C-alpha cells in the first residue's frame, strides 16, 4: 500500500493503483465497452514516452479485449467516469523482456496518470 493499491486477481503486486481524483461515475466500464482515456505514461527515469494529450484526441478501445497491455485491461476496468488515477506497471503486465524499441526499454515498469473521459456500450 505504499506504493499503492494491488489490483491484480494474483495480489502479485504487478499493477500498482493511486487514485488522484474520485470520479463522480457509479459503475466501471463492462467488457466489451468503448472506453475514451487521456493518459501520460512515463518510465523510471522520469521521461515521458507518450501522451494521449499531446495528440489533442483521447485514446480509445475496447475494454477487456487484449487491444492493450494487460495492466491496462485490469486498471482501466476499476475505473469510474471522471476518474484519475496513477498505475504503475511492471513488466510483466506491460512489454516484459523485450519491450518495444525505440519508445519502451527492456524490463520497464510503466507509469500512467489515466483519466476515464466516457465509456459506451
Ligand atoms: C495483448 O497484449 C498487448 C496488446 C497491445 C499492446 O500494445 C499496443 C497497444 N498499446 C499502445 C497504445 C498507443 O496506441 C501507443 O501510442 C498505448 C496506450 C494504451 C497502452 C499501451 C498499449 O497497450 N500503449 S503505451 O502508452 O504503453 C505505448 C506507447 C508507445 Cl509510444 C509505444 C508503445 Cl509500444 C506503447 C501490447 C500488448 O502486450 C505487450
Amino acid at each position: 500500500t505504499e506504493q499503492g493499491e494491488d489490483i491484480t486477481s494474483k495480489k502479485d503486486r504487478g499493477v500498482l493503483k493511486i487514485v488522484k481524483r474520485v470520479g463522480n461515475g457509479e459503475e466501471t466500464p463492462m467488457i466489451g465497452d468503448k472506453v475514451y482515456v487521456h493518459y501520460k505514461g512515463k518510465l523510471s527515469n522520469g521521461k515521458k514516452f507518450d501522451s494521449s494529450h499531446d495528440r489533442n484526441e483521447p485514446f480509445v478501445f475496447s475494454l477487456g479485449k487484449g487491444q492493450v497491455i494487460k495492466a491496462w485491461d485490469i486498471g482501466v476496468a476499476t475505473m469510474k467516469k471522471g476518474e484519475i488515477c496513477h498505475l504503475l506497471c511492471k513488466p510483466e503486465y506491460a512489454y516484459g523482456s523485450a519491450g518495444s524499441l525505440p519508445k519502451i526499454p527492456s524490463n520497464a515498469t510503466l507509469f500512467f496518470e489515466i483519466e476515464l473521459l466516457d465509456f459506451k456500450g
